[PDB]
DNA sequence: ACACCAAAA
DNA sequence: ATCCTCTATCAC
DNA sequence: ACACCAAAA
DNA sequence: ATCCTCTATCAC
DNA sequence: ACACCAAAA
DNA sequence: ATCCTCTATCAC
DNA sequence: ACACCAAAA
DNA sequence: ATCCTCTATCAC
């Protein structure tokens, strides 16, 4: 009944072209996964308190307090661009398309391999013998109804290999439980004590304990078996593949010229601000690009390092990414910093556990904010403001030298319109579930695609308990034959895009590579070494200029 | 803005033997969940390894 | 329960 | 004998 | 007035 | 002889 | 890909 | 043989 | 063996 | 289950 493959390797990508320039991209992912016995035979409600760090006065923003539930099951997440497309392709799509959208996903497991190891040769030295058990089995299940909490692997760089010819493994399934942690505020050395840094116990009203076994239909897989998913259909909104620029200052009718340049050097002039036509919502009897009326507000002011806290403890508030601006205000316009590692980039020949990191600066210009120049004038507008007639990014709030209006000012509002972030090539997350909150969020910074209806059930896997001749239930803690396994996973991801139209004149930014240089875009980066090592560097999504008005 | 029950509605007279009855209004509304939540920004998804 | 507000409910 | 300020869920 | 923007307007 | 950056309210 | 979450998917 | 916490995209 | 490479293989 | 760099001797 065995000795015959149950599936087929294929990690291709097809571009099906249709009329009106629509395109049906098809992602093919095949991967070899390894898996060994889950140490805990059961479910463990474990706790984590880093008093070693929480105790310091300034430290809190380093708080790791929580209590997870460790399941003996392992997750199989493929929700990460890096797993489906090939570097070059992402280039192609981005350099050529105008929009992209998720269509359907199809998963498949096969060619199960189960083996047990017997450490023998005690009569000579210390060897290890490998051989497979046929009767042994693996276990699969899919939380299609999504009873279990969502656990995105990119939420930890623990998704699957971005390199096909190299194997990979699964992240173990773990989920949060209810506690109610609490921590007090302190700075550098201050005085007194940390008044109380408590954790807490399980609350009757919010205790939620699930079990793969009481929630899903588990399927047994021996060597000759094989498993396959249904075919999930994505109900999502497409993502544009173009950055913008125009800011409140460049929206529509540029002022009228009265003076025309003489040579390619000197510039031109407008009409007297006093004696100029237009409209404004300030009382002054003149006009200036600065005070002129615009359609709405592009981008907005966000509060810096707004660590807020609830029964859970403290945490930094998330925030809509945006251009960093000349002001190089990163933490100010939510750029993101990733810390991937060798199955997801890294070089490969990089030494030490030190993970490689990358900060992503959003490309939706005209939406960014430069803290420095941001200022609030007063009342009745005055040509040149007094002193106590304008608060700037110098004046301190609540008696702190470096804390300014910026770090607490929130520009958001009705006329505040912006742009949806972009996806990051390798390392980036693809789709995500929606919060079951009667009132939803205009988007997640976590990922590009958010499912409007139900979402892809998570795929769980676990090896089966291979017992010994000895067994007592009431028995303290007991033996089980060593065992581990492998299997291939095959995924199908279909997308839809359309070709961009060329209308400018002046060519336009394209993602390209460069000769052996010190350039960010240097072929060599996406090339093997003499021993065969390579890295995957994030790439620009939305190389081409859009238009917003 | 000054209104008057008498210039706006159709008033019906009811003596002892009379009786009055409404139409049948249909609610066009959104349902209300009957469960509280807990999870906060600190417990959303992948717990650390 | 149309009959979802300004049209063709 | 309830339908968005009339008659008129009249707009069915 | 379809023709509501990314599909099957 | 106007439909969301082409042709092409082409998607009717 | 209906099957858009609370009904008449 | 994935549909919003069951069976059950069961609501087609 | 059409199926000869850029169309109407 | 081989057709000119994909799917697709798909162009039959
Ligand atoms: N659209 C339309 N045209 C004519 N008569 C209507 C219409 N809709 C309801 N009715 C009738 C039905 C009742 O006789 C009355 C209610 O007001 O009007
Ligand atoms: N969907 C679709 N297919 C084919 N021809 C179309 C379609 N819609 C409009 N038209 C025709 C009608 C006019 O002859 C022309 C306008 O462009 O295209
Ligand atoms: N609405 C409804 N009524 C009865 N049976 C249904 C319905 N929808 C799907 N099904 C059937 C189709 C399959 O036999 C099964 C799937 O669950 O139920
Ligand atoms: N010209 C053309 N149109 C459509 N389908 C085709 C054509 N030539 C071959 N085929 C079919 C025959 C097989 O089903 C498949 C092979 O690819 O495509
Ligand atoms: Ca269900
Ligand atoms: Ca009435
Ligand atoms: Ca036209
Ligand atoms: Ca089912
Ligand atoms: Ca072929």
């Amino acid at each position: 009944g065995v000795g015959v493959s149950t599936g087929s390797y294929d990690n291709q990508t097809h571009y099906r072209f249709l009329g009106d320039g629509w395109v049906e991209i098809t992602a093919l992912a095949t991967r070899l996964v390894h898996l060994n016995m889950p140490k805990s035979e059961n479910y463990c409600r474990i706790r984590v308190h880093n008093t070693t760090d929480t105790s310091v006065k300034g430290n809190m923003a380093k708080d790791d307090a929580h209590e997870q539930i460790w399941t003996p099951w392992s997750l199989v997440d493929a929700n990460a661009w890096g797993v489906w497309l090939q570097p070059s392709d992402w280039q192609y799509i981005c350099n050529t398309m105008s929009q992209l959208n998720l269509v359907s996903l199809d998963q498949e497991i096969f060619n199960v391999v189960l083996k047990t190891v017997t450490e023998q040769d005690s009569g000579g030295q210390a060897i290890k013998i490998y051989n497979n058990d046929l009767t042994a089995c693996m276990m699969v299940a899919v939380d299609s109804n999504n009873i279990l909490p969502y656990t995105p692997a990119a939420n930890s760089m623990e998704t699957l290999g971005f390199y096909p010819w190299k194997p990979t493994i699964a992240s173990p399934y773990r989920y949060y439980f209810c506690v109610d942690r609490d921590l007090s505020v302190t700075y550098e050395n201050q005085e007194g004590t940390i008044e109380h840094n408590v954790m807490g116990t399980p609350k009757g009203m919010n205790s939620q304990f699930f079990t793969i076994e009481n929630t899903q239909q588990i399927t047994l897989l021996r060597t000759g078996d094989e498993f396959a998913t249904g075919t999930y259909y994505f109900d999502t909104n497409p993502v544009k593949l173009t950055h913008t620029w125009q800011t409140n200052r460049q929206l529509g009718q540029p002022p009228l010229l009265s003076t025309f340049p003489e040579a390619d050097t000197d510039a031109g002039t407008l009409t007297a601000q006093g004696s100029r036509h237009g409209a404004t919502q300030m009382e002054v009897n003149w006009v200036s690009e600065a005070i002129r009326t615009r359609p709405a507000q592009v981008g907005f002011c966000q509060p810096h390092n707004d660590f807020e806290a609830s029964r859970a403890g403290p945490f930094a508030a998330p925030k809509v990414p945006a251009d960093v601006t000349q002001g190089m205000d990163r933490e100010a316009n939510g750029s993101v910093r990733y810390s991937y590692g060798k199955q997801h980039g890294e070089n490969w020949a990089a030494h030490g556990p030190a993970p490689e990191r990358y900060t992503w600066d959003e490309t939706n210009f005209g939406s960014g904010r430069d803290t420095r120049d941001g200022f609030i004038q007063s009342a009745p507008l005055v040509v040149p403001p007094p002193l106590n007639g304008i608060l700037t990014n110098a004046n301190p709030i609540g008696t702190k030298n470096d804390i300014h209006f910026s770090n607490v000012f929130n520009s958001y509002g009705p006329l505040t319109t912006f742009s949806h972030p972009s996806p990051v090539y390798p390392q980036g997350q693809i789709w995500d579930k929606e919060l079951d909150l009667e009132h939803k969020p205009r988007l997640h910074i976590t990922a590009p695609f958010v499912c409007k209806n139900n979402a892809p059930g998570q795929m769980l896997v676990r090896l089966g308990p291979n017992l010994t001749d000895q067994y007592d239930p009431n028995g303290a803690t007991l033996s089980r034959i060593v065992t581990y396994g492998t299997f291939f996973w095959k995924g199908k991801l279909t997308m839809r895009a359309k070709l961009r139209a060329n209308t400018t004149w002046n060519p336009v930014y394209q993602v390209s590579v460069e000769d052996n240089g010190n350039s960010y875009m240097s072929v060599t980066k996406w090339l093997p070494t003499a021993t065969g090592n390579m890295q995957s560097v994030p790439l620009i999504t939305r190389p081409v200029a859009r238009n917003t008005y």
